[PDB]
């Protein structure tokens, strides 16, 4: 599903922005 690896690098990203 090239929609939730999309949503899983996002979250992922913000996710390790936010420390």
């Amino acid at each position: 599903d090239e929609h939730e690896l999309l949503e899983t690098a996002a979250r992922w990203f913000y996710e390790i922005a936010k420390r």
